[PDB]
């Protein structure tokens, strides 16, 4: 074992006792930037956390906090092929996502100053000082995806500066992660923290980790590890070993994992459009296993 049980147990832990405080401070500052803007305050816009601080899975002290700002006065939607869009109800509006993101960047500059705000491809970064963590503000619009039965699932949708349209389901993501954490006696998110920290260590001491293995991907993988592997073992060394074994085994053939979804369970994990592959995950599991140096016979 390249690492001891104490070290792994320590790395299953939040990087500060004030994580929720930082998240709520970022949420409040973004919400105030919204509410004290002349243009946006007159629009239905919900400010809420997403990502590692909202899932209590962050492992890097004062890493970026993700704050979604979701416009909901008009929603994008997607219908099955056997349904008409006209029959559902159409709405035309002079407002667009591009103008919304420009407005959000304007409000952020107004509240925090242009030198503190940095527009990026998928977000708008507010720089960290001594009182606030660096915050990625993510402007999105309401999004509905309808199924055959008439029910819809609700989420967020946005357009990158490079013109790519992205759909997300952050609320269902957080809800499902909370459910699994409850049903694992709070071991799911500890194992997620351990995996994230291990990825960072491997990248730091020189290891060759693929850029396709993201933190969101690691979280979705640990999400896909069945609860029994977390519940039915007694040390973190063994839970980690078994989770790696499971992910490796079920990523050797695309058939074993082509049905896995992300934490929201509303999008597939390996159905194209992703920057990773199941072979990428399998290679990463091999690299991590060889890094950990478990005892063998
Ligand atoms: O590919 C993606 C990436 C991101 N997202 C959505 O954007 C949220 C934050 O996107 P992040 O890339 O920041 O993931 P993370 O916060 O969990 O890990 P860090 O790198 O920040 O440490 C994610 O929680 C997810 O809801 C997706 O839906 N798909
Ligand atoms: O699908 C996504 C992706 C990203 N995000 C949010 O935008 C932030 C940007 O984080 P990313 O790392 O995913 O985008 P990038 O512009 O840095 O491109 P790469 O070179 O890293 O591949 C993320 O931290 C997340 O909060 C989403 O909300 N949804
Ligand atoms: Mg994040």
């Amino acid at each position: 074992a390249k690492y001891t049980e104490d070290q792994l147990t320590s790395w299953t832990k939040p990087p500060s006792d004030s994580e929720q405080t930082k998240l709520e401070n970022s949420e409040k500052m973004v919400r105030e930037a919204i509410s004290s803007d002349e243009k946006l305050s007159k629009k239905t816009i919900e400010t809420f956390g997403q990502g590692s601080y909202a899932n209590n899975t962050n492992v890097r002290l004062n890493s970026d906090i993700d704050i979604n700002v979701k416009y909901s006065d008009g929603f994008y939607f997607d219908l099955p092929k056997d349904k008409s869009r006209e029959d559902f109800g159409i709405t035309l509006t002079s407002y667009s996502y591009e103008e919304y993101k420009d407005d959000v960047e304007n409000a952020l500059v107004n509240k925090f100053g242009r030198s503190e705000v940095v527009r990026k491809d998928k977000c708008i970064t507010v720089k960290e000082n001594s009182y606030r963590v660096e915050t990625d503000v993510v402007p999105t619009w309401d999004y509905r995806r309808y199924s055959e039965n008439g029910n819809y699932v609700q989420g967020t949708k946005f357009k990158t500066d490079k013109g790519i349209w992205i759909d997300n389901y952050p609320k269902q993501h957080i809800a499902n992660g909370i459910s699994k954490n409850n049903n694992t006696a709070r071991r799911f998110k500890r194992l997620t923290r351990l995996h994230r920290k291990l990825r960072y260590k491997m990248i730091d001491d020189g290891g060759n980790v693929s850029d396709n293995i993201t933190s969101f991907l690691l979280e979705c993988l640990v999400w896909n590890v069945p609860n029994r592997i977390m519940n039915d073992y007694d040390t973190w060394t063994e839970r980690l070993k078994q989770s790696i074994i499971y992910l490796y085994n079920n990523t050797r053939e695309e058939s074993s994992c082509k049905e896995w979804g992300e934490v929201s369970e509303l999008l597939y994990l390996f159905h194209g459009g992703r920057k990773w592959t199941s072979k990428d995950v399998n290679s990463y599991m091999v690299l991590l296993w060889n890094h950990l140096e478990f005892l063998e016979h």
